[PDB]
């Protein structure tokens, strides 16, 4: 039936970060991509796991003030969630909505466990809306 | 407690999660403690209500950082300074408690969350993905 492969957004429309890069540059990215929570891949577009802005915020509270100049001194990879769960771009589209419950978005894999897409809430709650509907 | 039968004559307000449970700010909080509250809860952005609990818009941390990334530095002395009426995004989605299901669900399509209010613009809860989510895992199962 429906696969995860078919409904995901695809890789290369992914904003991600890179493994070895500092805070300051995934806060940039974040901001300036507005986005919650994004990839962090390595350089053979292998999934290391998310990043996102209130890990950052979060990493930074120092004993008396958030401490912004912090940023550049800490890598994604300190800070990063690597306990995520993971789709397989021929995995049933049910098992992706399954995830999504409490999962914004779920990263997509293939045989080789190279980043292929993510699967978010918005992608199933469209097509489920157009099923409802008719 | 509704069977799939009785899904789609429900409101907004059944399903969401009420206001006495939703973390908000007001309009003139400053920047600081809308940080604070967005990063102590982990939410990505809060609703924004002034004194008689009318809600105004939402707050989010990127809406915050945008207001203080400088060129050189980041600009914290701004959290203190400038207010979360001055950085809010004010055209926001809104439901009413009223509404009917469909109209929540299709709204989150775009949005995480969206504000529920009554008459009046007075705020009663937040409408999510997670629990439309929630609720047709159940009926779709069956
Ligand atoms: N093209 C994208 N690249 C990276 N992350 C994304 C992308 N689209 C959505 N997301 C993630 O999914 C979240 C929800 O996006 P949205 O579906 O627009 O509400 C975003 O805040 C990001 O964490
Ligand atoms: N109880 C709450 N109070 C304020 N905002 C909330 C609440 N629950 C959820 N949210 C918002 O909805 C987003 C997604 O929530 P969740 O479905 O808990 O991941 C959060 O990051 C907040 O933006
Ligand atoms: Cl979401």
């Amino acid at each position: 039936e429906a696969t995860v492969g078919q409904f995901m957004i695809e890789a290369d429309k992914v904003a991600h970060v890179q493994v070895g890069n500092n805070l300051e540059h995934a806060l940039l990215v974040l901001t300036k991509t507005g986005y919650t929570a994004i990839p962090v891949l390595d350089p053979s577009y292998r999934l290391h796991g998310l990043i996102g802005t209130n890990m950052i915020m979060n990493s930074i509270f120092g004993l008396e003030r958030i401490e912004f100049e912090k940023l550049d001194q800490i890598t994604v990879e300190e800070v990063m969630l690597t306990d995520i769960p993971r789709l397989h771009i021929n995995d049933p589209i049910m098992k992706g909505f399954g995830m999504v419950i409490n999962n914004g978005f779920v990263c997509v894999e293939n045989d080789e466990q190279v980043f292929e897409g993510i699967f978010t809430r918005r992608v199933v709650l469209k097509e489920l809306n157009k099923h409802i509907r008719s």
